[PDB]
Formats: structure tokens, C-alpha cells, sequence
């Protein structure tokens, strides 16, 4: 009934887990937050510190050139001073948690010179208005895949709600690192992952709640073309000058002294103007500026009593962008389409992403929606939402809302991915869940769409007269459709793909059956142009072979997760084509040998029973510091699915625990 004791911590301590995973207990708020920031740096201190470097707006000071671009394009947009506002308009409780997680990452720094990379040792001191910058980077100035499920108790064997957080980004751009850690106070409780830098858990559980996100694609600027005349911008039928601003920074040069290097900041109504390769001006006008409490907002909703206090935290409008998945021990599953938008009185998304004309005040919105006018689902009848950067509308099934019910510039109507279709169908199609059961599904890894187009290219393949071509569809025939390690097939089907569907997998111009929202798990279907589709497999055929060395040879000896010194078979696949579970593998070296781009990151299930039970793996370990014995203690875990337990309670804690941090504060 009510969830078990609370743990009391006495002291401020990180006990560290076998696998780099840091418990930080603290007295108080800021004591956990300092512990992190201490963490955070031991674990990823290296690139915290440049990424913070880069925010301040002084990459090109500290870096030289290869850091200029990101450096002009931050000062153009203002952030590091804006990041100096949002910081000054914190609440106070919520200010000293960020100044104790900088003093956190100073006080490593201090006490472990060594471990501070010589190149990044100039950014230190960092400041709490540091962390605000990068925070604020990430969010607006800076598409992404995810999955996320959450089922009802109704749907589930012992009454419980599941959760899934899955994102999918890159495993090496340095700001999209994910970190898993666990912070306890007297008064909250937070497990999980985030972005390395962010103080804040993104992908947050305990014993009551949990949330995941995905990337929706929030259109949340636009790009206005401006109408250039007579030394300024035609506007209203009138000619208004820009306001212009002289600002300056610092180019390292190759013989370690700086530059000045001067730069002028031209604006008009819209928000700060760039000049295009081609001659356009564009004004880029950004909505949220004024939203400086996305940190807190996270903060806020991850560590909330009950339902109504997640809502009340969410409705802030503070984050400006993702879909947000929650579930708690009541038995409360929502999905949120989130972020701030723009109120407009006229045009769909299409003409929103577009250039949109600048000479005009028609176009100038001001407002934004509150999260009311968002589509939302709670406790739907199906007993489940889900999420796999499908647009927002078969979020469960049945569905509650219709595009009808949303101005159309919310989110797109475009088909949704086979990925996205997989998801409705796992969770639609099956009832009284365990955990257990929950994370097999998880794994799926179906060629859904050789489902779509092999009943169609098979018989057309085996009349071609080329007896390499008829032996090709035959290997396809005798396939499971399954993205297996010993799958012989696999790798040819793909290279058809490409070609039949795009380099992507997303093109639509070959199915005979097009998408339909009517039939949104089962189209689009078949195959248009057959004649045309084995064109396609011979190019295809002599693709495979010239990539991998033969038609035939094992997806899982020529598709491998390697890292350090760890090299073990892959499984699963390009979202696209069907896979769930993703690995979106590379291109081939020139032994044939592929291994993922992006895909898993930070897997995790979650049932909200009491206590709570949860499992998880990060594919790329705990720490990217050089020497790191937590890089590639996890990927050969991966490719078994061997999920760790992830581990909140103090005795478990306790019996896990290979170092210990105490800390003061
Ligand atoms: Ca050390």
C-alpha cells in the first residue's frame, strides 16, 4: 500500500558500483547535487568541461578554429549572457543547487589534478551559470530516436505499471553521452540517466515514479526571409532598420596567442539575422527565450508526491521541446506531445519549417501554447502509451484524439516508421504483462518490412534468368525476417532496401499499398513496380558482395559492437526496416566489418511494484576518461541482453558497493 521507508542518509558519501554507477547520498539537496557534480567529473570531466568551455562562448578562445563556428553561432544567438540571466532568475533553493554541483566539479578537478586533461584545465573554474549556458545549448540550440513504452496495470499479470526508457542517439557525439547515476537525500530519491553536464536526471525513476522521453521534433523556431532594401529590411510596406550590435571574441592561433576577432550582430523584429551561402537573409526567431526554468522543471516533475504535482511542474512550459512518458505505483500511465509552440492563426507545419516571409507582421507570432492544447493521453482504454518518434496520433489504441482536434502546424501526418508500427503492436497485442515478458518484447528485432515486400518479390526474382539472382531469392525466401546474428540474409535484404526505400528506408514510392492512418499498423504493403524491384535486388546482389564479400555471409560476423578491446556478435537492426531494438550499424570497413553508429544507449524497465524492480544496461559503460576500466564493461552484457539489476535500496547499495567517496559540504 504505501511504498516502503525512505532511506535516511547520516553522512555524504558516493558508494560506487562495480560498473561505475555513483550512489550519491546527501544530508541535504545541495550536499547530492555537489556529490554529482563530483561524479559527473570523475566520470566525464574531460568533455563536461570543454562542452562548458563551449557554452561560455569561448571555444574558439580555448580550441582555435575548429571551434569558431559554434562559437559565432552562440554569441549571434546571445546565449552565454542569456545563460548569465536564466541563472540570476533561478529561485534561490533551486541557484544553490547548481552552485553546489559546479563546486562538485571544481572540487574534483582540485583534489585530482591528474585526471583533468591539459587542453580543458583553462575552463575551470566552471560556475552554476555555466551549467545553466550548456543546459541551455542543448536544449535550444541544438533528428534523435527513442523508444518509449508505459502499460497500465490492467494490462500487466500483478497489477503494476512497466516502464521503458529507450533513446537511441549517438555513441560517440560527446554532448549526447549518457550518464547513469543515483542521488539520495532525506526528502527525495532520483535513478537513472541524463546528458553528461546536466545536473538534472532526464530518464528519471524511484520507488513512486518514473518519466522517459523521445524526440518529437517541436517545431519551436522559424526561419523568416527577409526582404533586404536600402541598407535595411522592407516591413509593413515601410523600410526599418536593423538594430546592430559590436560584439568581439578570442581565435586561439596554432602558435598558442589569441586573436581579437570582431563580430557584428545584426537583428531585425524576428530575432538575430544570418546571411545564407547563396545571399539570403534569414532572421531566426526562437520561442521559450524567456523559459529560464527547464533545470527546475525536470527537477520538479522527477521528484513529484503524486500525479497532480508531475501536471502542475509540466504545465511550467519551461522544457521546449520532447514527448514525455510518466507511470507511477497508483497506477497512473500519461503521454505528454510536449515542448513550447508557437500560437499561429494560419499555415500547417510544412509552411512553418519552410522559410516563412519576413516582410510582414502576419507572420510574427508572440504567444505559445499552454499545455492544454497539446496532445495528451492518460489511462487510455488499450492500457498502454507509447512513443518511437511516430508523429503524435496512434500514441495508444484505440486512439483518444484525431489530427482533427490539433491545429495542423503541431506535428506532421506523415506514415509512420515500421519501428513505430512494431511498438503499437507489442503492447496492443499483448495482455497481462511481467516484467519479464515486458523486457522480451523489448528485444524485438522483426524485418517487418521483408514482411511487406518479399510475398511480392520472391515469385517476381525467380523468373529473372540470371541463376545468381534466382539463388538470392531464395536465400531470401527461407529467412526468417528475424535480425539475427546467424541470419545469412540479413545483409542482402538491407542492401535491397537501400535501394527499394531510400538510404534512410523511409521512401514510400515503391509500396503498391501507400500508409494509411486507417491502417496504421499494416500498410504501407506490397510491391509496385516488381520488374523494376528485381532491377533493384541484381544492383543489390552485387552491393552485398562488394561490401560484405559474398551474398551470404552471417549479419553477426560482419555486424559487431567493439569497444577497447571488446569485440562481440550484433543483433537487431535500422529502425526502419522494422527493428524495435536498434542498432543503426555503419557503413563496412574494407574487411566487411560494420558496428553501430547510433541505437541502445540507455535501456531500462521498470515495474512499479513495492518495492520497485528495475533493469537496465548503457551500451557504452559509465565513463569515457581515458584508462576507464567502465567503457566496455557493458557491451558484451548487450550482446546477450544480459540487463543488470539496477539497484535503489541501501542494503542492496551496500552489497554492491567496489569504492567509496565520502565528501564534505
Ligand atoms: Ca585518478
Amino acid at each position: 500500500q504505501a511504498p516502503i521507508a525512505a532511506y535516511k542518509p547520516r553522512s555524504n558519501e558516493i558508494l560506487w558500483d562495480g560498473y561505475g554507477v555513483p550512489h550519491i547520498y546527501g544530508v541535504d539537496a545541495p550536499s547530492a547535487f555537489y556529490g554529482y557534480g563530483w561524479a559527473q567529473a570523475r566520470s566525464h570531466g574531460d568533455n563536461i568541461l570543454r562542452l562548458y568551455g563551449e557554452a561560455r562562448g569561448k571555444g574558439a578562445e580555448y580550441w582555435g578554429p575548429d571551434y569558431e563556428q559554434t562559437t559565432v553561432w552562440l554569441l549571434t544567438n546571445g546565449v552565454p549572457e542569456r545563460a548569465q540571466q536564466w541563472y540570476a532568475q533561478q529561485s534561490p533553493d533551486f541557484r544553490a543547487n547548481l552552485d553546489a554541483f559546479a563546486a562538485g566539479i571544481n572540487a574534483y578537478a582540485q583534489q585530482n589534478p591528474d585526471d583533468i586533461s591539459p587542453e580543458v584545465r583553462q575552463v575551470l573554474p566552471v560556475s552554476g551559470a555555466d551549467v545553466v549556458a550548456h543546459a541551455h545549448r542543448l536544449m535550444n540550440f541544438l533528428l534523435g530516436e527513442a523508444n518509449s513504452w508505459a502499460v497500465a496495470p490492467g494490462k500487466t499479470a500483478n497489477g503494476n505499471a512497466l516502464l521503458l526508457q529507450n533513446p537511441h542517439l549517438s555513441w560517440t557525439t560527446d554532448y549526447f553521452t549518457y550518464y547513469e547515476a543515483h542521488l539520495v537525500t532525506p526528502d527525495f530519491e532520483i535513478y537513472g540517466a541524463t546528458q553528461i553536464g546536466l545536473p538534472v536526471i532526464r530518464f528519471a525513476f524511484n520507488q513512486r515514479m518514473g518519466i522517459t522521453n523521445t524526440v518529437n521534433g517541436m517545431v519551436g523556431a522559424t526561419n523568416y526571409r527577409l526582404t533586404l532594401q536600402d541598407g535595411g529590411y522592407l516591413y509593413d510596406g515601410q523600410v526599418r532598420p536593423f538594430e546592430r550590435r559590436q560584439a568581439s571574441y578570442r581565435l586561439r592561433q596554432a602558435d598558442g596567442t589569441t586573436v581579437d576577432k570582431p563580430l557584428e550582430i545584426r537583428s531585425s523584429v524576428h530575432g538575430p539575422v544570418f546571411e545564407r551561402a547563396d545571399g539570403t537573409a534569414v532572421a531566426v526567431r526562437v520561442a521559450g527565450l524567456d523559459r529560464p526554468g527547464m533545470l527546475e522543471q525536470y527537477f520538479d516533475m522527477i521528484t513529484a508526491d503524486s500525479f497532480d504535482d508531475y501536471e502542475a511542474a509540466l504545465a511550467r512550459m519551461q522544457v521546449p521541446t520532447f514527448n514525455i512518458v510518466y507511470a507511477d505505483r497508483e497506477g497512473t500511465i500519461n503521454y505528454s506531445f510536449n515542448g513550447v509552440a508557437p500560437k499561429r492563426a494560419e499555415g500547417d507545419i510544412a509552411f512553418w519549417q519552410g522559410l516563412v516571409p519576413g516582410d510582414s507582421s502576419r507572420y510574427l507570432w508572440t504567444e505559445t501554447h499552454p499545455l492544454d492544447d497539446l496532445p495528451r493521453v492518460t489511462n487510455p482504454p488499450g492500457g498502454f502509451v507509447q512513443n518511437s518518434n511516430d508523429p503524435p496520433w496512434t500514441p495508444t489504441w484505440p486512439v483518444t484524439y484525431t489530427p482533427k482536434d490539433f491545429p495542423s502546424y503541431l506535428a506532421p501526418q506523415t506514415p509512420h516508421s515500421l519501428r513505430a508500427q512494431q511498438s503499437v503492436r507489442l503492447m496492443s497485442e499483448n495482455d497481462d504483462l511481467t516484467l519479464e515478458r515486458f523486457m522480451a518484447l523489448q528485444l524485438s528485432h522483426r524485418a517487418v518490412m521483408a514482411d511487406r515486400t518479399l510475398p511480392d518479390l520472391i515469385p517476381a526474382a525467380l523468373i529473372d534468368p540470371d541463376p545468381e539472382v534466382q539463388a538470392a531469392a531464395r536465400l531470401l525466401a527461407a529467412w526468417d525476417r528475424e535480425f539475427t546474428s546467424d541470419s545469412r540474409a540479413a545483409l542482402l535484404f538491407e542492401e535491397w532496401a537501400r535501394l527499394f526505400a531510400g538510404q534512410n528506408f523511409a521512401g514510400q514510392a515503391g509500396f503498391a499499398t501507400p500508409w494509411s492512418l486507417d491502417k496504421p499498423v499494416s500498410t504501407p504493403y506490397g510491391v509496385r513496380d516488381p520488374k523494376a524491384a528485381v532491377d533493384q535486388l541484381r544492383t543489390a546482389i552485387a552491393n552485398t558482395k562488394r561490401k560484405y564479400g559474398a551474398i551470404d555471409r552471417p549479419f553477426g560476423d560482419a555486424s559487431r559492437m567493439i569497444l577497447n578491446d571488446v569485440n562481440v556478435p550484433g543483433a537487431a537492426g535500422y529502425g526502419n526496416l522494422g527493428s524495435f531494438r536498434v542498432f543503426t550499424w555503419s557503413d563496412p570497413d574494407e574487411n566487411g566489418v560494420r558496428t553501430p553508429v547510433h541505437g541502445e544507449t540507455w535501456v531500462a524497465m521498470i515495474e512499479f511494484s513495492t518495492p520497485v524492480r528495475a533493469y537496465g544496461l548503457m551500451s557504452y559503460g559509465n565513463s569515457r576518461q581515458p584508462g576507464t576500466t567502465h567503457y566496455s564493461d557493458q557491451i558484451e552484457r548487450v550482446s546477450r541482453a544480459d540487463f543488470r539489476e539496477l539497484l535503489l535500496r541501501r542494503e542492496q547499495v551496500e552489497a554492491a558497493v567496489q569504492e567509496r567517496t565520502p565528501f564534505n559540504f
